[PDB]
């Protein structure tokens, strides 16, 4: 009877691989904020990624309505609310902007009191 079966050929390897780049900060060259460059070292080799800050201007039209806000009234203990009508001059976009404001917030008449505050002592014996 011959049962003998042996088959090896894959020693173990160290390996070296740079699947984690470590990349530097991004600090926007061009301007405040925009377009940014990272410095990043792996292996044997820098190189420098562009990448986008989270800036705030990707603005361009809009409401584009011209409003004229007096005061907030008086407040209602009815809704707890006070409502607000204002009066717009220029109305552009589109073709032209409510002539009229319907706002509304709740608002106290006096005695600011606390949202509801808390107070807890610690009473503890040594023995």
């Amino acid at each position: 009877g011959s049962m003998k079966k042996k088959e090896k050929g894959k020693e173990p390897k160290a390996d070296a691989e740079c699947s984690e780049w470590q990349y530097g900060k991004c600090v926007p060259n061009s301007g405040d904020c925009g377009n940014g460059i990272r410095e990043a070292t792996c292996n044997e080799q820098t190189k420098k990624t562009k990448c986008k800050v989270p800036c705030n201007w990707k603005k361009d039209f809009g409401a584009d309505c011209k409003y004229k806000f007096g005061r907030w009234a008086e407040c209602d203990t009815t809704t707890g609310t006070r409502s607000r009508s204002g009066t717009l001059k220029k109305a552009l976009f589109n073709a032209e902007c409510q002539t009229t404001i319907k706002v509304s917030k709740p608002c106290t008449p006096k005695t600011p009191k606390p949202k509801g505050g808390e107070k807890k002592k610690g009473k503890g014996k040594e023995n």
